[PDB]
């Protein structure tokens, strides 16, 4: 069946639905065995889903999307093996496995090009232009409009029908600031943020009736006068006023204390989860904390434990690491192999919790 929604939990069929699931954004990329083994090591490990990467904006091997100097255009790449066919493939394989698939449809970060590549070659100076810009919002659109439409050239499913797919995301962590290469505007607020999310997320809503949309953000809340920057709306977003739309069916946060400094061994991470948990709960949605991890296997034996026995006993609908590793690769410091030996307690043991629930 579709995921749905039932107050704060996941539901699947009849039943509520607790998972355990992984990333793994560089799915666009691989070789088709590769693809293969990423869903095969995750049904072993015990991951009933898998959120990643749709979008990819540029001119190298792979592209779904990319500037036409000559037409003035966005153009769109429905190319077997160096476009969307790759993510047919994707949706192929999850189905085959009775894995389910989490796309996220845009990027706040230069990785893949993301909003800035829209920015850029639509003449905006500013990162936040993505917010507001009509011409650049209406290209946006017509990529969603291409993306949820297109029929799986291998199974015949459009993707806005097809149940393998868990749901939207509209963009990835966006924030008011970017990677760098593009600045922000004092125009920017929550506000701005706000009803821009409002209206992608009502835009996929018109045309998909099947699905699930979320923001995919890394939770950051607008609570005035609070510490941290992760609390105070700094950011530019607001988590509950995201969460009220009623064009979102889920809240999404990622968990990164390194980057945000705060500490790999102190209680602010898990305050973290608790405070998400927390508005899934005063709210009537559930909540995924899409995003975690640390950087080294030591941390991760450490903390990972804890921050998933309080998704447990907060009773948070589901929880996604960063990341899975096909090949087994430290990659980017966060990947985490199949064939690591203490797999059970850095995932399974988890999964296998979530799975029973």
């Amino acid at each position: 069946s579709f995921v749905q929604t039932s107050g704060p939990q996941f539901t699947l069929d009849g039943k509520p639905f607790y998972f355990e699931g992984t990333n793994a954004y560089y799915l666009m990329t691989s070789d088709q065995s590769n693809v293969k083994q990423v869903f095969s090591d995750m049904k072993s490990l015990g991951l009933p889903v898998v959120r990643t990467w749709l979008f990819n904006l540029g001119s190298d091997s792979v592209w779904f999307q990319q500037w036409d100097s000559s037409s003035n255009k966005m153009v769109i790449n429905d190319n077997s093996d160096t476009g969307l066919g790759r993510i047919d493939y994707i949706i192929q394989q999850a189905a085959s496995q009775d894995i389910k698939l989490i796309f996220t449809l845009n990027n706040n970060w230069e990785d893949y090009g993301g909003m800035d590549y829209y920015v850029k070659n639509f003449g905006g100076t500013y990162h936040d232009d993505f917010y507001t810009n009509t011409e650049m919002i209406d290209s946006f659109k017509e990529y969603i409009s291409h993306v949820l439409n297109r029929e799986n050239s291998l199974t015949g499913v459009k993707y806005k029908d097809d149940p393998t797919i868990f749901g939207w995301e509209i963009a990835n962590e966006p924030r008011c600031v970017g990677s760098g290469d593009f600045p922000a505007s004092s125009n920017c607020s929550t506000t701005v943020t706000t009803a821009w999310i409002k209206e992608i997320s009502e835009y996929i809503k018109s045309i998909d009736s099947n699905h699930l949309v979320a923001v995919g953000d890394e939770g950051f809340f607008n609570r005035k006068g609070e510490s941290d920057y992760e609390y105070n709306g700094g950011s530019g977003m607001d988590f509950d006023a995201i969460l009220a739309l009623s064009s979102i069916d889920f809240g999404t946060f990622h968990l990164y204390p390194e980057a945000w400094s705060k500490g790999t061994d102190s209680s602010w991470s898990v305050q973290w989860i608790k405070d998400h948990a927390a508005a899934q709960a005063d709210a009537d949605k559930p909540v995924i904390m899409e995003e975690y991890g640390l950087s080294t296997d030591a941390l991760r034996v450490a903390q990972y434990p804890v921050w998933q026995g309080t998704v447990e006993d907060e009773d948070l609908a589901a929880d996604a690491f960063w990341q899975i590793a096909v090949p087994c690769s430290t990659m980017d410091g966060f990947g985490i192999c199949a064939s690591d030996n203490d797999i059970a307690t850095t995932v399974t043991n988890h999964a296998d919790a979530m799975a029973k629930k």
